[PDB]
């Protein structure tokens, strides 16, 4: 997509060479923001085929408050398998924090239910936030939230969302995070009777692994095509009742998929 | 400063009229980002006069883990007065979150010292973050954190910082948050032996209160002056050891102040 490709080039052009944890080396920039008008179409990359299916399951796994890759294996999403323990557990990652943040004093806050209720009762609120960055439980997580903090906003009947992404694998994960967050805005907007506004993506350490270069070069030379359109086939009774069959993508005609190694 | 004056102009030009908790009415945009290379000068607004002293004291206060206004009062910081209880207590706002976020298992993590330790030992880390957003104690806070989450980054021996501000009164508060975080950067960079890099500001609901329009327009008719220079006259044994007297601002010749009413 235009915004995506320009960020990729921007990493190539100004990225600083860093030695990372994995000892693979990255090309990195710090602080970037991009905006997606969701009224223009679903922000699914067309320069490399992406599977809306793995996107939708990882999203519904989070809203359910699940931290076990079982549901994810059974639906062929496997990215998370190298991070789980022998039981399939990740610790209190995303899903746990969104649905049950543990208070220092034995209770749990359900941040999606709060957000829903604020969108329905107090849309002007400047505090419609979801944080996965639970300082207190970071050491128990297999991986510290990458997509860590997000805020909603309504202006004239439209729901916008801004995400803060502390660390971003530009080639592999970015396509995934943009579609997932676009999808949630779509689902939050239907449950709440709002129109879709913009998806604002803000990044911290935004990088390209030194081993995604040929594949990045390959991608930068394809012509982005018209964005697809999302269809939500049924309006479930709650934000929690969605299912895969409920979503469809019209006019998605990507360039063939591009394979690349995951850095572990 | 150019970035700040361009942000003001942007809310005026693309902001939408929003109702707010205060009943005042704002003009606001959602999602913005600006960068200040700290090597160009200290980002203290010059198109209206700001007092570096009251910016220092508020930060020294955060760095001490204090949430009582007494220290602020002994030094003439009255902005927080109205938020404070009868005892001068604000609840676990910023400073407590910063120095002692309470975990579920009876621990308290000091995020300032952790970031300092990460800066010295693993500067390439993608998770050098301080969050003030403790979902678990928000209900105990006089005001939910506005400057909520920040991340450090090192590249080429320079320390950069990105702050995510969920709610921003552009006229009154922003000059203050910009200067405060650029001082924190200078202090971290001095302790860790780094040079100052960039301060990146990212905003959520960025607004002008309805009643700041004339002041805003008056400010905007002014031409920015050269940026002041910051001099630290000592190297304390810790980030916790700066005194108001260790800092000098040179070359600050601002236009006259403009007052505007605070919305409560
Ligand atoms: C280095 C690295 N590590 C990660 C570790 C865990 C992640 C979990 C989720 C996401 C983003 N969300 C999804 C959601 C689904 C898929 C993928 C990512 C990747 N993916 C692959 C590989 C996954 C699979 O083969 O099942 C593909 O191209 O088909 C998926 O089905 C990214 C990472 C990254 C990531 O992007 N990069
Ligand atoms: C509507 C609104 N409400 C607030 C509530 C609490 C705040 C706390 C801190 C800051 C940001 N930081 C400082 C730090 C010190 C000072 C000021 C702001 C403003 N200030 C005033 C004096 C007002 C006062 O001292 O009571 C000035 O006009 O110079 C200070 O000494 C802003 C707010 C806002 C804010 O900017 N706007
Ligand atoms: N874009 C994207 N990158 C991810 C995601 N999860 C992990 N990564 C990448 C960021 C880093 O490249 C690496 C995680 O390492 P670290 O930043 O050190 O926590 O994996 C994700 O959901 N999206
Ligand atoms: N710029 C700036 N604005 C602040 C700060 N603290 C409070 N405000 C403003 C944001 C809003 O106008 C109001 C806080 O209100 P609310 O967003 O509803 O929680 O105060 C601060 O440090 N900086």
């Amino acid at each position: 997509m235009k915004q995506y490709l320009e960020l990729m080039q921007k990493v190539l052009d100004e990225g600083t060479q860093k030695n990372d944890r994995t000892g693979t080396g990255t090309l990195s920039i710090f602080g970037h923001q991009m905006r997606f008008n969701l009224q223009d179409g679903f922000p699914l990359v067309t320069t490399k085929r992406c599977h809306l299916r793995s996107i939708i399951h990882e999203l519904l796994w989070f809203l359910q408050g699940d931290t076990n890759i079982a549901y994810l294996h059974e639906n062929n999403v496997t990215i998370w398998d190298e991070w789980a323990d022998e039981n399939g557990d990740l610790g209190p990652v995303y899903g746990k924090q969104w649905r049950a943040w543990p208070t220092p004093d034995g209770r749990h806050i359900d941040q999606i239910t709060t957000v829903l209720n604020q969108l329905k009762n107090d849309p002007d609120s400047r505090r419609i936030i979801v944080s996965a960055w639970n300082v207190g439980e970071l050491d128990k997580m297999a991986l510290a939230p990458c997509h860590a903090f997000f805020q909603f906003y309504v202006a004239d009947g439209k729901l916008s969302c801004q995400l803060y992404q502390r660390s971003c694998d530009v080639f592999l994960g970015l396509p995934f995070n943009i579609a997932s967050y676009a999808l949630l805005v779509h689902m939050m907007a239907q449950q709440c009777d709002l129109e879709v506004g913009d998806f604002v993506w803000t990044g911290g350490d935004t990088h390209l692994y030194s081993n995604h270069m040929d594949q990045t070069h390959l991608q930068l030379s394809r012509e982005p095509r018209p964005l697809p359109k999302l269809i939500i086939k049924r309006k479930p009774e709650s934000i929690f009742d969605y299912r895969f069959e409920d979503f469809e993508i019209e006019g998605y005609d990507p360039h063939p998929g591009i394979k690349a190694p995951v850095a572990i």
